[PDB]
RNA sequence: UAUUUAUUUA
């Protein structure tokens, strides 16, 4: 992209003043806003960052992304164009191999479109896969493309058919 | 089985 970041995964206890401070660090700041719930006015998790100087913009990716702060690994990334097209594109999914790696879901999931994230949920105890996870996809139209393709199937090597919905 | 709960901001 360009200048506009947005940071994921961000502590609840991190403050605005943090949140600025932090990026601010890096380089001049034209604006940037940690979202606030608009209601409660606490901390989404997320914000946004828009350097001045787009070199700036990729320094911030390149110094600050999986920086953990508090119990989080935050993520540093370019913020796509706003647009009501990237909204509820995140599935659930069920009934995958344990077998499976997120590498692998990825693989399997990135042919219906981009993915933005993807997790793969694990036991405490065992510390083994649960067949469990989530994918965001950037576009809500690739999310329901998957749902369609993947949903009942049964993965390259799977004996066991997959769960795909809307989370 | 709902995530590092929560990725698009008057």
């Amino acid at each position: 992209s360009k200048t506009n970041l947005i940071v994921n995964y961000l502590p609840q206890n991190m403050t605005q003043e943090e949140f600025r401070s932090l990026f601010g660090s890096i380089g001049e700041i034209e604006s940037c806003k940690l979202v606030r719930d608009k209601i409660t006015g606490q901390s989404l998790g997320y914000g946004f960052v828009n350097y001045i100087d787009p070199k700036d913009a990729e320094k911030a990716i390149n110094t600050l992304n999986g920086l953990r702060l508090q119990t989080k690994t935050i993520k540093v990334s370019y913020a796509r164009p706003s647009s009501a097209s990237i909204r509820d594109a995140n599935l659930y999914v069920s009934g995958l191999p344990k077998t499976m790696t997120q590498k692998e879901l990825e693989q399997l999931f990135s042919q219906y479109g981009r993915i933005i994230t993807s997790r793969i949920l694990v036991d405490q105890v065992t510390g083994v896969s649960r067949g469990v996870g989530f994918i965001r996809f950037d576009k809500r139209i690739e999310a329901e493309e998957a749902i369609k393709g993947l949903n009942g199937q049964k993965p390259s090597g799977a004996t066991e058919p997959i769960t795909v919905k809307f989370a």
